[PDB]
């Protein structure tokens, strides 16, 4: 029924200026929060309010307690969390509806089910979804690992049950790297996500990664968007995206499709959020994560469907039905995301520290940019190196990758490193024209890192 | 019927852009042209090879025999004129033909016939198209006016037969008024387009501005795109532009439609063109002008419609047949235009003279953004003062108005002054938003240039 007066953005950068917009085309007034060394972000200049906050650059987005708080001062009634951050952390959520303040996100009892890696894996086990063969929950100890590993079978993956964005992700192929790198990712969980639990699967050999997009209402009604092929991955992070994907056919994507809803049904989801998959040389699927949250890559889902996915978010965290039936979602064209990051691919993706001097934005038919930089934006040390998002549509494939190389080609930025001329080679690469790639791409094709300059 | 190899863009700014950028998608290279106080220009940097040319800024672009010289001199086999400058010149398009290049236009023929207003409307009238009524051809004298005037009846309106860009139009209400008008409107054509001769029509009081878009190939096959509503307009040049029109039911869009088409065909019209109609208070068209050219405008109806019509310019001029049929043509929402000109809408719409400091560009679901800016970005006396063309669409008007609204808020220009908070004004006017706008609208509506500065 009735929209929010007030929304409070609890992120920065590309992401908050997304949720901003959303807001301003609902008629919402807007709350941006900041730190001192982003007094001139873009973010900061689109909201109707701003407020510097925090005694670090991180603790300004992580601190709960505070940021609830200035939400209840200013008058906000709903916070948006982004993406990364507090975006999936359930104590901040529940903190929210204590407070009496609509987190714009599934129900933080949601978020503490599917927060920990291994547990929803269980949880989609149970719903009838394909799982990964690994481990049943945490590793007790090495020893059991060792155990377990021989039974799943080499080569087996190590795995932080709560990690995120690529990091805490060791192979092991037999037994003597299994125990090292058992050492070797354990420290770095306890330091890196605050809990050392480590879960084991089955490695997949030459995967491509998967996944589907949710939307569900605060009355059952839950529909799926289609998926995306995010297998174009550094640091297992993503950087290409496209939707849909290539590999499934139409009956394949409502199949899973099915599933993935009926299995959001059965644990309550609403909000955005997306179920990761893992698929096997053969093409079949094997579930590995969910993100309780908008992804970075939700745009290039909105380009084929037609559907506004972060403002559908805020309407249906204002009470609103979600006026759609999944007959009436159809997937025209595709579409394909970049992200420009500000690192240098030429020595392994090392951050790109500096200053952005000339700057020029590409536009045209069917090419969208997601960005919050203009010249003087510095690229700090804190926060992920993502600059822009690129993201073109076309009614075929081949012509949105000549769109995408002819975008890329036009978008000038200089005073740092960036991964635009990496990204060009691989819109040139016949492997990747021809629908060619597994998450070895890049490993796979070392020519697309010879450029000039 | 094989592509161009190279095509030679003979124009600048936003419109070069648009074209080099089809181009790219289309795998030609490319070839610029600029004066020596642009060479900065974002078109010369997107284009693989570009051409210092002319003895003053104008001259780079009129000096019709030293184009089609260099496109011969590089290998061009094709010329792209845009909008303004010589797009509408049949001694260059005919030189095109004369050397061997192929004009990306219509048949320099169609183009002189055309050329002149009152031609234009016979060659229409007798081909079925309802015409504004008035003097069957030019004026003779100010004696002949002053007796065609009174048949008529007052109020009428001076126009240069020769006319373009809103140049050489006035209202006269009483015989003393047309007297005075006469001299100026012949002296300011003959200072502005080389020929003073004038007609005259029956001033249509309250009118909108309705204009429809026709796309032919070479073969005989035209199509329409459907209509725009460019009413909103200062110095009678467009400044909003939305399509589909509100005025028209889909049943008039198509008879009305069916007319143009009828009538391109019967002048063998290719590639694309509009037809200009004024529309009177009950809801009826009368033709007034024929544009033989691609217009500023339209971006609106490729978001409508999906059709690429430049890239279609060029493919169509290379000999392909046009891949529709006029059944396959749908009106999916509703698509506005902003032109962002750096004028001063507080002082008469003054030419705003200078240098572009802070620049932002705004990106979103919904937002197409044509540019050709940056930091540094130089508004020169020579040159229209167009930036920035924003453009949205969305599936209903109220949404399409708040999405313009909303972007117009955040696209940040400095250093000169604009027509962003004008704009900005009409997006939350009330009778904007109710579809209730006629070519009157700015000075019925001085509220719109209310805005702190
Ligand atoms: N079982 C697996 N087999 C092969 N590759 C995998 C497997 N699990 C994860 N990966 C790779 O790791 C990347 C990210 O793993 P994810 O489990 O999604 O960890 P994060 O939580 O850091 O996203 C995936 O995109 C995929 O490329
Ligand atoms: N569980 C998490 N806790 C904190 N930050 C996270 C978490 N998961 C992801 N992030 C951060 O979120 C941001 C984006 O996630 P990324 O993996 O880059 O794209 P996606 O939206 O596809 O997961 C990155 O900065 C990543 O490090
Ligand atoms: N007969 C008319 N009655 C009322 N307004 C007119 C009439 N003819 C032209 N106009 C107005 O003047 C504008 C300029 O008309 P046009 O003939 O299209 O001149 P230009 O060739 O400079 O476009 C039109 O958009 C419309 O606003
Ligand atoms: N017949 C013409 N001859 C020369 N320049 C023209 C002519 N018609 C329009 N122009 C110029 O072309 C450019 C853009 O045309 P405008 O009238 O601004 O939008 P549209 O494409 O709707 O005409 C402006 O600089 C205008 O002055
Ligand atoms: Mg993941
Ligand atoms: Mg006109």
């Amino acid at each position: 029924h009735q929209m929010f007066k007030k929304v409070l953005v609890a992120n920065r950068g590309e992401i908050a200026c997304r949720v901003i917009r959303a807001c301003k085309e609902l008629g919402i007034q807007t709350v941006a929060i900041y730190n001192e060394i982003e007094s001139t972000a873009r973010h900061v200049k689109m909201a109707d309010e701003a407020y510097m906050i925090g005694v670090n650059p991180l603790d300004t987005y992580l601190n709960a307690e505070r940021i609830v708080d200035l939400a209840l001062e200013v008058g906000a009634e709903a916070i948006h969390p982004g993406y990364g951050f507090l975006a999936e952390n359930e104590h901040f959520a529940r903190l929210c509806e204590e407070k009496g303040i609509t987190f714009i996100g599934p129900h933080w009892k949601v978020i503490e089910l599917m927060g920990d890696k291994a547990r929803s894996k269980e949880v989609m086990k149970r719903a009838g979804v394909p799982t990964v063969p690994g481990s049943d929950g945490i590793l007790k100890d090495v020893e059991e690992a060792k155990r377990i590993a021989k039974e799943i079978g080499y080569p087996v993956l190590l795995k932080a049950s709560a990690g995120g964005g690529g990091r805490g992700i060791r192979i092991c192929r037999n037994e003597e790297e299994l125990v090292r790198n058992y050492e070797n990712a354990y420290n770095e969980a306890v330091k890196a996500f605050g809990r050392g639990d480590l879960l084991l699967e089955k490695y997949i050999e030459n995967p491509k990664h998967i996944e589907f997009q949710v939307l569900g209402d605060k009355y059952g009604n839950v529909i799926h968007l289609g998926e995306r092929d995010c297998s174009i991955q550094r640091r297992n992070q993503k950087l290409v995206e496209i939707a849909p994907s290539l590999l499934l056919t139409p009956e394949q994507r409502e199949y899973y499709g099915s599933l993935v809803v009926k299995a959001a049904k059965e644990i309550g989801y609403y909000s955005a959020g997306t179920m990761e998959f893992i698929a096997d040389e053969k093409g079949n699927l094997y579930f590995i994560e969910m993100n309780t949250r908008i992804q970075v890559e939700h745009p290039v889902t909105e380009m084929i469907t037609g559907v506004d996915i972060v403002k559908w978010q805020i309407r249906i965290a204002a009470g609103e039905r979600l006026r759609y039936s999944q007959e009436d979602i159809r997937f025209n064209g595709y579409s394909i995301e970049c992200r420009i990051n500000a690192e240098d691919p030429k020595k392994g993706f090392a951050p790109s520290i500096g200053t952005i001097e000339r700057y020029y934005v590409p536009g045209g038919f069917g090419i969208r940019v997601e960005h919050a930089s203009s010249k003087g934006y510095e690229i700090t040390p804190y926060y992920d190196s993502l600059i822009a998002k690129l993201i073109v549509w076309a009614p075929l494939w081949e012509v949105a990758v000549d769109r995408m190389r002819s975008a890329l080609e036009t978008y000038e930025i200089s005073g740092v490193k960036t991964t635009i001329p990496l990204l060009i080679n691989i819109m040139k690469d016949k492997d990747f024209r021809d629908g060619k790639f597994t998450t070895r791409y890049l490993e796979e094709h070392p020519h697309v890192f010879d450029y000039a300059e």
